[PDB]
């Protein structure tokens, strides 16, 4: 193929449009959104543009339309453990991840790119962030929304981390390279990490100490908890202290 990454997801346009409709139906705060407009702004960011030359400015019309307030003190970040984060917030909406927002919901699990000097979508391949370029439509989208999500957070912010990874905290992740550096010291009191086990006290892991030290220097308190049994954890969230939770 031209590029090394997978092509635009089959039915991408129909899918984004349908997700926008469904989202705006469910969430009253976004009932004002015109979904065709959202789609046109989304398209505008990457159609007829070189897919290794995308900027955050390309996504500004979309950011504008998807403008949204979520409770700033109930934010859940995560790294390498998306599924658990999603299952947790779905129980009773204790917290909100980026996918609980319109823009995050539209884009989750999709890939897309265009081509320079033709107005079509590329269903054959899209740039891989490593081999091709990092300035590609998908990578640039997530960097942009994740920066914005972190900037809006306040009070106690939580992050779920995968304890089974080689680096439980990875400075190379979007959490580690973007979100950590965009939490606002004026607003964020504490970052609390939940390290999910797959054992030891993983909160004393070296990369966790690194995370602690980094956020301390931004003037933010750090807290850490082991979640030894994600299965029991979810059961306790669903059945709160009904049992021995
Ligand atoms: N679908 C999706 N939602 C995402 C999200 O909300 N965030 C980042 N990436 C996201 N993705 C895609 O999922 C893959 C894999 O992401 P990883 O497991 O390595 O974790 P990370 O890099 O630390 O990003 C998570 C972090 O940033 C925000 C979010 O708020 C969260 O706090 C990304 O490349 C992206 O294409």
């Amino acid at each position: 193929q031209t590029w090394s990454g997978p092509g635009t997801t089959k039915r991408f346009p129909e899918t984004v449009l349908a997700r926008c409709v469904k989202y705006t139906e469910i969430h009253p705060e976004m009932r004002h959104v015109d979904c065709q407009s959202v789609w046109d702004a989304f398209k505008g960011a990457f159609i007829s543009k070189h897919p290794c030359d995308i900027t955050e400015e390309d996504y500004q019309p979309l950011m504008k339309l998807g403008t949204q307030t979520v409770p700033c003190n109930k934010i859940l970040l995560w790294s390498r453990i998306k599924d658990l984060a999603h299952q947790f917030t779905q129980v009773q909406r204790d917290m909100f991840t980026l996918e609980d927002t319109l823009l995050g919901y539209l884009a989750d699990d999709l890939t897309w790119c265009g081509e320079f000097d033709t107005s079509k979508i590329n269903y054959q391949s899209c740039p891989d962030w490593r081999k091709d370029c990092s300035n590609n439509p998908v990578s640039v989208f997530w960097k942009t929304v994740s920066r914005r999500f972190a900037e809006a957070a306040c009070d106690v912010v939580h992050v779920m981390l995968d304890g089974s990874r080689s680096k439980i905290f990875d400075k190379d992740s979007t959490f580690g390279s973007v979100e950590v550096h965009n939490l606002q010291p004026e607003k964020v009191q504490t970052l609390e990490a939940w390290v999910i086990h797959g054992s030891r006290d993983l909160c004393q892991d070296p990369t966790i100490k690194e995370l602690e030290s980094i956020i301390s220097k931004r003037n933010i308190q750090f807290s850490c908890k082991n979640i030894y049994r994600p299965d029991k954890f979810l059961q306790c969230v669903k059945n709160p202290e009904d049992s021995s939770c």
